[PDB]
C-alpha cells in the first residue's frame, strides 16, 4: 500500500488499539476505488489466533445498513412502497395506534418511540405481534426520531414478506451473492467458526445472544475484506448489474429526515461533506445517537447526495464496528473490532484518515 496511506493509517490505530485496549482489529481503507487492508493482535487471545482479512467480526448495529439496502431492492423491484402502512404487510396488527405508521416510518426509527431494544421474553412469533399490539407510541408518527432496533428490525421483517422468503435467504440472494460477500453471514456455519472472532467484554470472550429481530438488526458477521467489497458497492452503486440492487444501495442513501446536522437514509446515516469533526465525532456519541430527537421531514426525500460522509457505527457485547465513506472522493474506511469502544474514538480516527487522504 502506498506509504502515505501506510503511515496515517498506522500513526492513528496504533494509538487507538493502545488507548482503548483493543485485543484484536482489521482495518481497509478504500482509496480511489483500491482497497488496502491492515491488522493487528488476536482473534482469540486464549487460542492466541491472530487477526488476518479472513477474521470473522460481529458487524452489530452495521448489519442495518444491509437491511436498509435489502429494503432497498424490495422496493425497487415494487414489492413494498415506503409510504404503505404497516398493517399491509401484517394485518394481525390491528391495535388502533399502528394507524397512520408506514414502512418509512420503522425503517426509519419516526413510528412514535418504538423502543431500543425488543424485550429479551419477547421469542415467539405470537410473542413479536403480541409486543407489537401492547406498544404504546408517545409521541405521532413522523415527529420524532429514537434509535430502535424493534423499529428497523421490524422494517426487515415486513419488507422480504411478499418476495416469499426468509430474511436470511432473501438477503443472501439479493445482497451476498450478487456482492460477492462470500464470507458474510447471518448464521455463521460450522466450516467457518474457526475464523469467528471472539468479543470481548470486560475481558470475558462472548459472541452475540439470539433475539427476535436480531438477524434484521444487528446479527450480521463479515470478514475486513467482504466489508471493504460493501463499502465500494455503496461508494459505487452504478457498478452493480442487479437492477434492483443498485436502486436499493442508492433508495438506502436518500435522505429522508434530518435532526441536527444529520440525515437518516434507509439504514445509512449522512452528513453533507465537508462534515465538521466534533460534529460528527460528538453526533456518534450514544449520549446523542440514542436520544430522543424532533425530526424535519425532507418532502421529497433527497437522492443520494454525492459529497456526504455516509457512515454506521456498530456494536454487541463484545464487538465495536464502524464504516464511513465519502462517495465523491471515492473513499471509505472500515474499523472492525472485538471490543466495544467508545463511538466518538471510532469517528475520530476515521476522520483522521480519510481527512488526511482528500
Ligand atoms: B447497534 O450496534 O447500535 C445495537 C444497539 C443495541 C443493541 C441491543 O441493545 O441489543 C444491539 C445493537
Amino acid at each position: 500500500a502506498p506509504q502515505q496511506i501506510n503511515d496515517i493509517v498506522h500513526r492513528t490505530i496504533t494509538p487507538l488499539i493502545e488507548q482503548q485496549k483493543i485485543p484484536g482489529m482489521a482495518v481497509a481503507v478504500i482509496y480511489q476505488g483500491k482497497p488496502y487492508y491492515f491488522t493487528w493482535g488476536y482473534a482469540d487471545i486464549a487460542k492466541k489466533q491472530p487477526v488476518t482479512q479472513q477474521t470473522l467480526f460481529e458487524l452489530g448495529s452495521v448489519s442495518k445498513t444491509f437491511t436498509g439496502v435489502l429494503g432497498g431492492d424490495a422496493i425497487a423491484r415494487g414489492e413494498i412502497k415506503l409510504s404503505d402502512p404497516t398493517t399491509k404487510y401484517w394485518p394481525e396488527l390491528t391495535a388502533k395506534q399502528w394507524n397512520g405508521i408506514t414502512l418509512l416510518h420503522l425503517a426509519t426509527y419516526t413510528a412514535g418511540g418504538l423502543p431500543l431494544q425488543v424485550p429479551d421474553e419477547v421469542k415467539s412469533s405470537s410473542d413479536l405481534l403480541r409486543f407489537y399490539q401492547n406498544w404504546q407510541p408517545a409521541w405521532a408518527p413522523g415527529t420524532q426520531r429514537l434509535y430502535a432496533n424493534s423499529s428497523i428490525g421490524l422494517f426487515g421483517a415486513l419488507a422480504v414478506k411478499p418476495s416469499g422468503l426468509s430474511f436470511e435467504q432473501a438477503m443472501q440472494t439479493r445482497v451476498f451473492q450478487p456482492l460477492k460477500l462470500n464470507h458474510t453471514w447471518i448464521n455463521v456455519p460450522p466450516a467457518e467458526e474457526k475464523n469467528y472472532a471472539w468479543g470481548y467484554r470486560e475481558g470475558k470472550a462472548v459472541h452475540v445472544s439470539p433475539g427476535a429481530l436480531d438477524a434484521e438488526a444487528y446479527g450480521v458477521k463479515s470478514t475486513i475484506e467482504d466489508m471493504a467489497r460493501w463499502v465500494q458497492s455503496n461508494l459505487k452503486p452504478l457498478d452493480i448489474n442487479e437492477k434492483t440492487l443498485q436502486q436499493g444501495i442508492q433508495l438506502a442513501q436518500s435522505r429522508y429526515w434530518q435532526t441536527g446536522d444529520m440525515y437518516q437514509g434507509l439504514g445509512w446515516e449522512m452528513l453533507d461533506w465537508p462534515v465538521n469533526p466534533d460534529s460528527i465525532i460528538n453526533g456518534s456519541d450514544n449520549k446523542i445517537a440514542l436520544a430522543a430527537r424532533p425530526v424535519k421531514a425532507i418532502t421529497p426525500p433527497t437522492p443520494a447526495v454525492r459529497a456526504s460522509w455516509v457512515h454506521k457505527t456498530g456494536a454487541t457485547g463484545g464487538f465495536g464496528s464502524y464504516v464511513a465513506f465519502i462517495p465523491e472522493k471515492e473513499l471509505g474506511i472500515v474499523m472492525l473490532a472485538n471490543k466495544n469502544y467508545p463511538n466518538p474514538a471510532r469517528v475520530d480516527a476515521a476522520w483522521q484518515i480519510l481527512n488526511a487522504l482528500q
